[PDB]
């Protein structure tokens, strides 16, 4: 009935009460921690495909009962209709419709619970677009097209969500196949090597195979490959001038533009599934702002993806021979002095991962103040560089899943039956 | 039953089914992890402590092969007429040893246990008095220390009784250095041991009042007063830090000792209680260059070895703190292989943990870790151990946390 979580630099203890309204299982047990696991859990709201009225009523009853509980009303005569009015949209479609306060509502929400985001300070300033009108692919790329263009803002982003139908029947999907709006593709090479971004090889094939003509560079901005109401999926070119990038260059090393690196401005995640009341959005792309980190260290030094650790160092003039001389560490933190100053000098909204573990900091603060709690994933929170001089390090962290959220789901290709 | 776990850098996937014999409580619950909480929440009865000594008494003949041999039921006989007639028993040596190794096979937040099995283990269940205790560490020490060539080892004092004769060490560590917070708010030496270090000079401590002074070693036997003893100089080695490029860095006076020697935790074997046990190994660079020089609350040195850097300061994102972090890890790695002291980076320390991690699946059948612990407090994802699924449980034998020796005892003194 209660938890606390203590800063082991500051010694400020919150206490938990939120995670009393947590709805579905971390994985964890009494004798085992999955805390690392990246899917723990299979544990869903609903089943399979469409709900028996037992089945979907309860869990939206349940929305509809925190979002009117938010705005200081429950029992009011407007919740009281509602909730009739769900029940006979149930009963005569096997479904329901979200009004479009409930809609912004809840995917504010559902970003407010996301606990592996470090960037939720913002979750209430968050452009919610309604493309629940949609029905072809046609329609999903002028959607998305505006996504971008609104969300990019020449630099200032701004962050936004675009909403397609939800799931009906499980064959009538609408799904972005891309992982994310923007991403570069990737080429399997004859000898071996992979050219691009390995990790977009897979889906790069697809597209190929489906009568995309690649330039193969470097840096190839994938097409995007849209689903409507379960059909096959159609490609579409999204317009270069929507799609703001950023040559990386170094504040000191004049050799660092010579790499040829650069990065896109917009991160927007377009696989994942919105979950509200029981019903699911299986197409929500939804954008923010980058944190440098991503790139400079994740996307520029996985191993498995643009590896570039060897190429900086090189130019660096570091000792390689051993582990212990730190040549990663050292390349890895110019690298990432580079990201950070190449897109603040072409004024691209980005911030460093001080700035950003400290505001989540006070985001964490704020949210047990008022609310009671925070869930937040240790694990996903902390950088990936430089770990304990950020002060989330030190931050003790309790993780748990409110509703609404964001869930993973299958790739498309996995389950798709062409036609 | 089994459970999967998956390294998203290789695609190895691993089988867990060791978690099946953990029966001790992680901290979370199916509804909420407590993955990041430091320590998530006394004398054991007859009726508690027959169970748990069959169960260690049955995985030690498990493990040397003769689980239902003669030998294997006499000694469960011998131990329950022990805890029958006396409310405890003892440890034949050869389980004193296996206990100790096995404890440190089980520590799911060290990432330095492919050695687990090359252990020293020195029995000093004869010690009586805080004077035999000083002999245990010095010898402790000198073995371990090794002149630079570092070895693992562990001293094991008497166990727990009616938790009124507890033996316990009060340093934290062997060799830690002192720390006085002056009248004007600053910190002289080092801020974590300011308290124990007060507790010293009461009594009885004359302090040097430097940056680096080797505390003395403060010693409790049979539940008596602890008394103080210091450490012979010539037993403690020292590495002064310099940096292969930057010759200024030695005149930033910074030294560390090779010994991290880990006296405040408490070893559980069979029930049995050991709250006297100090451990060494030797180090991961990060521990000193990242954590004991550069958390705020520690030595804090960002902020003079960035000046000497001449390094932009105004503006986090230029990424100061982590150019500086990044060269004191050097020159401390450094400055131990140059003066041939034991170290280990931790590039290499997690790459040999991921191998250590898949022989523990394939032989034992898992292998409990602590991925917050686990991962370095620096470049995270550039080393193997971030991309690593990792399952976390808890198994006995194992190393437990107790509660600071000053919070609890009742002095007998005048
Ligand atoms: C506005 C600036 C934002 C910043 C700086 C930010 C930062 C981050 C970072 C650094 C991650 C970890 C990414 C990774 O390692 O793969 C992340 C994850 C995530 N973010 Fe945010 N974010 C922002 C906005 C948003 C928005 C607008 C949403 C949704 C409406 C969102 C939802 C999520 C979710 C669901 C995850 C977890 C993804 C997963 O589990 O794979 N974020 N965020
Ligand atoms: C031989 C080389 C060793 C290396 C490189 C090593 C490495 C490490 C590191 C880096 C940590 C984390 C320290 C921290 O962040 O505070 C740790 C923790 C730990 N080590 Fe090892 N270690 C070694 C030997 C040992 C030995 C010999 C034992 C016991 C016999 C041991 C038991 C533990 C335990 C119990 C912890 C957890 C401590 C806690 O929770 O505060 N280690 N080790
Ligand atoms: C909105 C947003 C802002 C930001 N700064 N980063 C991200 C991200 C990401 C990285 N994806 C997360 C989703 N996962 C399925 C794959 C990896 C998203
Ligand atoms: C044997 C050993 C080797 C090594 N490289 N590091 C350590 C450590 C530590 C740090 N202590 C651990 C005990 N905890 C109570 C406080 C923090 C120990
Ligand atoms: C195994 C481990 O959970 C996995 O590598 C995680 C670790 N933490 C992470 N943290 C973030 N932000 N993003 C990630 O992709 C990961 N990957
Ligand atoms: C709050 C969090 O659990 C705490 O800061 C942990 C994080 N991971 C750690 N990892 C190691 N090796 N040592 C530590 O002291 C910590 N501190
Ligand atoms: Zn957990």
């Amino acid at each position: 009935r209660f938890l606390k979580v203590k800063n082991w630099e500051t010694e400020v203890v919150l206490t938990d009460t939120l995670h009393l309204k947590s709805t579905l299982e971390t994985g964890c047990t009494e004798y085992i921690c999955m805390g690392s696991i990246m899917h723990p859990s299979q544990h869903a709201r609903r089943p399979e495909d469409v709900a028996t009225k037992d089945q979907l009523f309860p869990l939206a009853k349940e929305f509809i009962d925190q979002y009117y509980s938010s705005i200081k009303r429950f029992g009011s005569k407007a919740h009281m209709e509602r909730l009739e009015e769900v029940n006979k949209e149930i009963d005569t479609t096997s479904t329901y419709q979200l009004k479009d306060t409930e809609l912004i509502y809840g995917a504010k929400h559902a970003w407010r619970n996301a606990s592996r985001c470090v960037g939720r300070i913002q979750w209430s300033k968050l452009q919610v677009f309604d493309a629940r009108d949609c029905t072809t692919a046609h329609g999903m790329f002028n959607y998305i097209c505006n996504h971008v263009k609104y969300a990019t803002n020449k630099g200032n982003l701004r962050s936004a969500i675009t909403i397609f139908p939800q799931r009906t029947d499980g064959k009538h999907d609408f799904r972005v196949w891309n992982s994310q709006l923007i991403r570069y593709a990737g080429y399997k090479q004859p000898d071996g090597s992979t050219l691009g971004d390995p990790a977009n090889v897979q889906f790069t094939e697809i597209c190929i195979q489906q009568g995309w003509k690649p330039p193969r560079g470097r840096f190839d901005v994938l097409p995007l490959l849209l689903q409507a109401n379960g059909n096959d999926p159609e490609l579409f070119q999204i317009p270069p001038e929507l799609v703001l990038e950023v040559p990386i260059r170094h504040p000191k090393f004049e050799w660092f533009k010579d790499l040829g690196l650069k990065w896109y401005g917009l991160p927007a995640v377009s696989n994942m599934l919105l979950e509200i009341g029981g019903l699911e959005f299986s197409a929500c792309p939804f954008s923010g702002w980058y944190m440098g980190t991503e790139i400079g260290v994740r996307d520029y030094c996985d191993n498995s993806r643009y590896n570039i650790l060897e190429e900086v160092a090189k130019k660096m003039n570091l000792d390689m021979r051993k582990t212990s001389s730190l040549w990663k560490d050292q390349a890895l933190v110019e690298i990432n002095i580079a990201v950070l100053y190449s897109f603040q000098s072409d004024k691209v909204t980005i911030v460093d991962h001080h700035s950003a573990t400290e505001s989540f900091i006070k985001h964490m603060e704020n949210e047990y103040r008022c609310r009671g709690g925070c869930p937040a994933d240790w694990v996903w929170i902390v950088p990936p560089m430089s770990g304990s001089i950020t002060p989330v390090f030190h931050q003790e962290m309790l993780n748990y899943r409110l509703t609404p959220s964001f869930e993973y789901q299958p790739d498309p290709w996995n389950t798709h039956v062409w036609k």
